């Protein structure tokens, strides 16, 4: 058999990151991937930082590329009813930011990192299965070219995304699920064209929303909301570019260099929690235990929130003998997770165009950006959100 | 004939209010009332004025009683999921209050004031009509003991609330009607027992919101909510305050003195919204153009800054000769009302228990109150918005 102390199910950023900060703490780790390499580095996904994950990050000792490279934002706009309002996330969160850079860029400063320092990946590990949790002995098999092997642990990070086999090796009995499932997706084009504004542009356009982000000075990432029913493949780079501009303002559709994709892909906009998070030596962590919409840039962000949770939980257990207070590890994750949640829903409710909408949740919709946008109080709670509320201790 | 400037249409508050700012300005002015003096005083309503309010009664010369008799609140309790949390106003709103007065005792203060006065006003008319509205000589046709009667003038307000004449004089084409019912009510008792606090309680309780609130040291108004079906005739007041007590944290509830109910009424609950809020030379004030869920305590006080408008533009017309600023009624009025809805609908939301309510809706209620109530710039939006925001120049 293999043996380590804490098996990680997954090298997307969750175990990646996870794995780096217990390596670098002494604590052995071995990371189970059933893609290969390539395939996680081409999952394009998240552009917005909080400071957490950028101290997670230099923590971790990756943040090198990401300090060159990174794009720090002091503030964000907001378009609606024909209005652009800034918010200037700096002075009315009491001086935090938010960094632009991207999770394929990130993931790859693990992975180089982790391959620096000669910690244990097994990708096109199939067929994951986890045992014996409620023991002092779990572990866990797979296969690796048709071989099945055996690795024993005294710990599982289940950081293996939503369909991941973790939160499947808890019974059902023992969890809880809050979903909501949004009535869109989002149509997403990455291209290597300079962003049309230094800042994000959120637009609710009465065709639908659309976001103008970014990766650095040369490449951009857009997306405009779809019905749910639609396909990729019905979406020339000419199209996206024409109804992309149709719902920004027209000195902003103006202004915009265009070009071809790098990458396009719809993405479901989805709310799921779980509680607890956690079964015996089991501690999910990421996409296995949570999903937000996009609308609010926060599902890194929360992996980042829950691996630093519970590595310091394990530095607890490893380092002083206080394995009980793994015991805390979903409370504490929890708290935090449903107010990041609750405003995701926020944003996604106020940013976007709802089949079936009567005429006073359309007034109510825009109401509550005039109030949110015109008042110092309502700044203040938009801005303190997208920064990010504090990690707690 | 009889003749005046302003016709008004409801000796309700909206109407006396209007009425007595314009007799005291030297605008001759005539409220027809279709009900009794006595039956108008009989409605129980508002507890809660803005400041706003306050300073227009004042300004009335109506403000003796209200001086000796209002109660000044600096504070608001919300309790939930087992907490109890108190909402400094004066501190997060930069100082501001509310004050408790009974809406039956602003309309007595008024109906004094306007009798001492000896200005006019027609009880029991019956089968009010709007005539000429788009002319230079509008009129009302009304029926005094069933001789049909004329009154000529230059404007009408129509302060005749929800199920009045006068937004029924404005052909339907002309408005756009925004509408939202809740699927409860509120059942009130008012008593004249000490109330359980010196500041109100709003409760989300598993078995349904139920709120503390007062008229004096020595008189007090509490509800339950209950479902749409419910008749009053089936709450004696033994079952109110058995419920009432069953929604409370025992620490309130076990010092509550109870007592036989002097009122008991069950109010259903709505949002509405008209736009535009006049027509030619009709304005609409109060509930004839807007209804809001009682959660917010803001009708009355959008009747005070909707009679507070026309007031201060018919100053101008009559005064100055700048009849064309009546224009902006509508504009100024709903900007001011749209930031009150959504406030009353957003306490609505988050104190209630709404039917079929799937768990993320669950969660997400209760992480709104924690969020809101967890940050000071969310204490600082429930607060600016529970004072009031500042009236329109
Ligand atoms: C359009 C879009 C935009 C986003 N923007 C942002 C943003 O700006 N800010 C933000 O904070 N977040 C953002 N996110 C969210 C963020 O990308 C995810 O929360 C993040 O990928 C979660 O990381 P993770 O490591 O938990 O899961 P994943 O990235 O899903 O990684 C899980 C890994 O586990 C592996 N795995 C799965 N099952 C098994 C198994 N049985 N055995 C072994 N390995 C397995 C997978 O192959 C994968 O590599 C965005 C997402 C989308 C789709
Ligand atoms: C349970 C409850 C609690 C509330 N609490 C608060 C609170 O704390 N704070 C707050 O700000 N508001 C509160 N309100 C709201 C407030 O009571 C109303 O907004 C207020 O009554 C509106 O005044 P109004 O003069 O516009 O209309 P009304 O009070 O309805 O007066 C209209 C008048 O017009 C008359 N009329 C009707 N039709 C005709 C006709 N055809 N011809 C002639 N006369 C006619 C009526 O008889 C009536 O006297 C509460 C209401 C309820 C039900
Ligand atoms: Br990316
Ligand atoms: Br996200
Ligand atoms: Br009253
Ligand atoms: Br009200």
């Amino acid at each position: 058999h293999m043996k380590t102390q804490v098996a990680i199910i997954g090298a997307g950023p969750s175990g990646l990151l996870l794995g780096q900060l217990l390596h670098k703490a002494g604590i052995d780790n071995v990371i189970l991937e059933r893609q290969t390499p390539d395939y996680v580095l081409g999952r394009i996904r998240a552009g917005v930082l909080e400071q957490g994950m950028v101290d997670l990050l230099r923590e971790a000792g990756v943040d090198r590329r990401m300090a060159r490279d990174g794009l720090v934002h002091e503030g964000v706009e907001i378009a609606f009813a024909g209005q652009r309002r800034r918010i200037d996330l700096k002075r009315l969160s009491g001086g935090k930011t938010v960094t632009v850079y991207g999770q394929t860029e990130v993931t790859r400063d693990l992975m180089e990192a982790r391959e620096a320092c000669g910690a244990t990946t097994v990708y096109q590990a199939a067929e994951v299965r986890l045992h014996d949790l409620q023991g002092e002995r779990p572990y866990v098999t797979f296969e690796r070219d048709g071989e099945r092997l055996r690795l024993d642990c005294d710990y599982i990070a289940g950081c293996d995304g939503f369909h991941g086999i973790s939160r499947q090796s808890i019974p059902a009995e023992r969890l809880k699920v809050f979903e909501r499932v949004y009535p869109f997706g989002w149509l997403g084009l990455l291209a290597d064209t300079p962003p049309v504004s230094h800042e994000l542009i959120y637009a609710n356009h009465p065709r639908g929303f659309a976001l103008c982000s970014q990766r650095s000075a040369t490449r951009s990432r857009y997306y405009v909301q779809v019905p749910l029913s639609e396909k990729v493949e019905d979406w020339s780079d000419e199209r996206f570019w024409t109804e992309l501009k149709a719902r920004l303002p027209s000195e902003v559709a103006e202004k915009l260099v265009t070009g071809p994709s790098l990458e396009k892909s719809i993405a479901p906009l989805r709310s799921f929690v779980v509680e607890p998070m956690q079964h015996g030596r089991l501690f999910l962590a990421g996409d296995a235990a949570h999903i937000v919409p996009p609308t609010g840039a926060k599902g890194l962000n929360l992996a980042a929130s829950d691996v630093s949770t519970l590595y310091r939980l394990l530095l607890k257990a490893y380092r002083e003998g206080r394995g009980e207070l793994l015991e805390r590890y979903s409370a504490i994750c929890l708290r935090r997770i449903w107010k990041a949640e609750r405003f995701s829903w926020w944003m996604t409710s106020v940013l976007h165009r709802f089949p079936d909408t009567d005429a006073f949740s359309q007034r109510i919709q825009q109401t509550e950006l005039e109030y949110y946008l015109g008042s110092e109080a309502g700044l203040a709670t938009i801005a303190e959100n997208f920064v990010g509320l504090p990690y707690e201790e």
